């Protein structure tokens, strides 16, 4: 059965409610991006309207074979009426096509559904700017002032160093990158594009990218791994292990591997700067762990609901103990007092 918080009142409207069958009075299903807790439950089989991005529809029709008549994609920073009720889709700075919605209901409250997101002020001058937001429905991953991580743009800069420094002291290391799902395709992007070199991968990972409005993107990746050095594997193969079984592959053509697995938040960040970090060594393989998030860290989360000033707050993340809905709840009314909302 379908959970409160991903219920919009007064609405025939679901957010991210796939797995739950058929919900008693829902009218039209919103996904806000395509990752697989979210998503869980569509399918070819699946005969309702669904409400997302362009981006999220391309990979519902190309990798889970939705049909085309149920997939209701939307523009970004339109006004749109969907069953009688105006929302607006919004960038989320999460992975492609993941968006955040606003509800403009008809007795005049209104409310923003974040999804997954890395708040920024950029959002501080989107649509949001105009009026006022009675519910927040928030991603609240981070939601604890412990969790500190670097701009994704000082990651990278470590990244493109790291990789840029290797291959020139030695032109026989390969570049390898660990994913699991879209997001954080940066990293992979700017290690290639300094190395002069495209990314290859799998056949079906380079059919998920080709569903992401990226451009210029025949021109970055590729299935020929013979012609790449830099290649994508699956995270869980990021260990020596699975590094040297790979390295075998590759017909002697290298000497070395530098794997990257990016994380989210690791404690490491409590103690070690972006620019401090090393690798785990043994033998001609490192691997370095690098906390590039896809989510607010509490800092940015924080700045973020003190400028939007909602009334009310409903976590989406985190909701599972009573220890962390009452830790999310003290940290909500600290920000309320401090601003003064
Ligand atoms: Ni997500």
């Amino acid at each position: 059965t379908c959970p409160f918080y991903k219920k919009i009142p007064g609405t025939g409207f679901t957010v991210d409610a796939f797995q739950y069958g058929v919900v008693e009075g829902c009218t039209a299903y919103f996904l806000t991006h395509f990752h697989s807790d979210h998503y869980a439950g569509l399918s070819k089989h699946f005969t309702f309207p669904v409400y997302c991005s362009e981006i999220t529809g391309n990979l519902l029709k190309n990798k889970l074979h939705v049909q085309e008549q149920y997939i209701h994609p939307l523009p970004l920073d339109t006004e749109c009426i969907v069953n009688g009720v105006k929302v607006v889709l919004l960038d989320a700075n999460h992975c492609p096509g993941a968006v955040m919605i606003l509800f403009y209901l008809p007795n005049g409250t209104v409310i923003l559904h974040t999804g997954d997101f890395r708040a920024d002020p950029s959002m501080e001058r989107s649509l949001l700017a105009d009026q006022k937001v009675h519910m927040l429905y928030l991603d609240t991953t981070y939601c604890s002032p412990e969790y500190t991580f670097p701009s994704q743009q000082e990651v990278i800069r470590f990244a493109i160093n790291t990789a840029f420094e290797a291959v020139t002291l030695n032109p026989h290391a390969l570049v390898v990158c660990g994913t699991y799902s879209i997001g954080k395709e940066k990293v992979f992007l700017a290690i290639a594009d300094v190395l002069g070199s495209k990314v290859g991968m799998s056949q079906e990972k380079y059919k998920t990218l080709q569903c992401l409005n990226i451009p210029e993107i025949n021109s970055l990746i590729t299935t020929d791994m013979c012609s790449s050095l830099v290649h994508l594997l699956p995270m869980m193969q990021i260990n020596f292990k699975g590094l040297q079984s790979h390295l075998k592959k590759c017909g002697g053509k290298y000497n070395q591997i530098l794997a990257f697995r990016p994380t989210g938040w690791t404690h490491s960040n409590k103690f070690t700067r972006i620019a401090d970090v090393i690798p785990q060594t043994k033998g001609n393989i490192s691997i370095y762990g690098i906390p590039y998030s896809e989510h607010s860290s509490y800092l940015e989360m924080k700045r973020f609901v003190q400028w939007l000033k909602p009334q009310k707050i409903i976590p989406t993340v985190n909701v599972g103990t009573w220890k962390s809905r009452s830790t999310m709840e003290k940290y909500f009314r600290e920000w309320k007092l401090e601003a003064g909302y």
